[PDB]
């Protein structure tokens, strides 16, 4: 397939030409959403989610699809994200494999899947197309524009891009820009991927493809998500209880391996390119004549309030990168409220330790409400 | 070539026979190791060093070479490990691939290497070969055995073994098994071997070979010996100097500069064997496996012991150096426990001599 998109998805056509910041433009392209929560008369309480590199935009269950979202604990009646006050609107970042037109969409030009003739992907693409979707359903201002992880770079460079397009905004353990270690991480994952002979240079269509490389990708990168104290915590020293050479013999390894699979069956091998690459690259303060870098950004942007929180045992994007948003936005005038949270579940907190992630996110609505 | 030996190694041969914990036995095997300072007439002046994974055994530069040592700044005339006080013993791991006999080494069975036919290998072994070598040069008790990350649980299995051998110890960044963390990174090291087309189930031939998966093994594991915060500060985002989807950032090319550095002089299977083994150990398994490992450390003779980890060491925690301490302190030893703040992390004891220097010159003092 290559693409894995969700039974209730529903697509926002890009019109005409869709201009990508490094050259190029996408025809025929769309961004596939799902929402969740009535959007009431005023059309005043849409909260917009921007996903971190690999989920879709199921973020949470609802009677037509059931099947539980990648945020179900954060998103829903009477949750966090509260869908009885809010109309949660998440999007497939364009780039993505999930119903967004991405690497392994059809090119109209040629009738074949992009492979790497797909434009070179940017942040602020994925924060324009999400922007577009947003004032294609009718809505000229969200309460609210969430973002998490590379959703958290999405939602800066809309805020940067679209200023009059969100009141408020949160922001889950994002940064301005990447620091060396993640950029190190990510550069090796794709480079799982490349070195796998199975990738083809990208032509591997219906074919296998880097099966191997990708469940590595993902080894490194959930390695790389929760803190080394966790793991030694949570396995120990403990042997498979399944019971040839050099093969698994730690139950540590027979959880990564599991987990992998479920991404290698799922992702694109080249969207996946693509999307870490674009992460490296971004940066908020690098253009448009302004000046003052990320901090001098983040001043110029108008939102009302913002929630800002971190894991502090987060070592792709630490901690301090979120206080740095904070500070930024507060140097705008903006009420910010930061919140570091005491978690090991260092980058995948705002994921699973939903219960320390949650009632910071309520309390800030509470206020926006 | 298949083994990277010193030219000034110095060999002591292993009994036909040599039994490997596993199973299987070793014949016409050897150790590689070198030695720096002068042994007194009384042989009470000796200090056994147990490397970690990678090094040769030439830890200092000397007149027959003097190309610089993976430990040239902590071992020499009037440095912390002074060789104008001590007949220091570099011994090179069994299964590795720098003069000791391992994966590399010619099977004198068959003429050819004995690739993956080398006997599974264990840290007890390592322990043994090491424990002979000492014995063969006609010493019967050390002034002190070193052993820094892997070399920490080769000096334990040697402590717990051969209790008679060694007086005083200095246990750097080591453990008495290795936690979750670090058998994952391991095993993924190892799996971008394994992963590498050249690998041909360790029958590649001369030539590059698993190049590329020696690579990413040697950049992962750059990667998890520091502090990812040190590593932010050290590079930034400053791309690469010099002029689809390939590096662009300088601590890529960085990484990549060191690990064919590393890849040049290792051999792949070598590397597994090494690997797995420090996966594998377990000092409570020893001695009839009595209160576990903590029972393990009580029971050893040591009478004095220096222990120290760096506090930003994520494959060897701290918390591993201070059980150490525990346990030896709780049998009798008379422990220094010294966690060092520093952000090299697993390194620390190679690159931060200013810290790690100080306390071992201070500890070899009083042995002396």
């Amino acid at each position: 397939m290559r693409e894995f998109i969700p039974p209730a998805s529903r697509f926002i056509e890009l019109p005409d030409g869709f201009a990508m910041r490094r050259g190029g433009a996408l025809y025929g392209a769309r961004i596939a959403y799902e929402t969740f929560g009535s959007l009431n008369a005023a059309r005043d309480n849409a909260v917009l989610v921007l996903t971190g590199l690999s989920p879709d935009a199921h973020a949470a269950s609802r009677p037509d699809d059931p099947t539980p979202g990648w945020w179900e604990a954060m998103v829903g009646p009477g949750k966090p994200v509260d869908t009885d006050l809010w109309h949660v609107i998440c999007v497939n970042s364009l780039g993505s494999c999930k119903g967004s037109t991405g690497p392994a969409s059809t090119d109209p030009r040629t009738g074949e899947p992009y492979r790497l003739s797909f434009p070179e992907l940017s942040i602020e693409d994925i924060a324009d197309a999400a922007a577009h979707t947003v004032r294609a359903l009718g809505i000229s201002r969200l309460a609210c524009v969430v973002g998490a992880s590379m959703g958290g770079m999405s939602a800066l460079a809309l805020l940067a891009r679209h200023p009059e397009l969100a009141r408020t905004h949160i922001s889950l353990s994002g940064a301005v820009h990447a620091l060396p270690f993640s950029i190190a991480v990510r550069s090796l994952q794709r480079e799982a991927i490349r070195s796998d002979p199975g990738w083809l240079q990208g032509h591997y269509d219906e074919g296998e493809g880097p099966r191997r490389g990708m469940l590595t990708a993902r080894k490194l990168g959930m390695m790389t998500y929760r803190s080394a104290q966790e793991w030694d915590c949570r396995f120990g020293r403990t042997r498979i209880g399944e019971r040839g050479r050099f093969g698994p013999e730690f139950e540590v390894e027979s959880y990564l391996d599991f987990h992998a699979q479920r991404f290698a069956d799922r992702f694109d091998p080249n969207s996946y390119l693509y999307l870490s690459h674009a992460m490296d690259q971004f940066d908020l303060g690098d253009g448009g004549g302004g000046g003052g870098g990320a901090p001098g950004a983040l001043s110029r942007m108008r939102v009302e309030r913002a929630l800002v929180m971190g894991a502090r045992t987060d070592i792709l994007f630490p901690l301090s990168q979120q206080q740095e948003i904070a500070d930024g936005l507060s140097a705008g005038g903006a009420d910010v409220s930061f919140l570091p949270v005491d978690t090991p579940a260092g980058h995948d907190a705002f994921l699973v330790d939903i219960e320390r992630f949650g009632p910071p996110v309520a309390k800030f609505l509470a206020i926006v409400a």
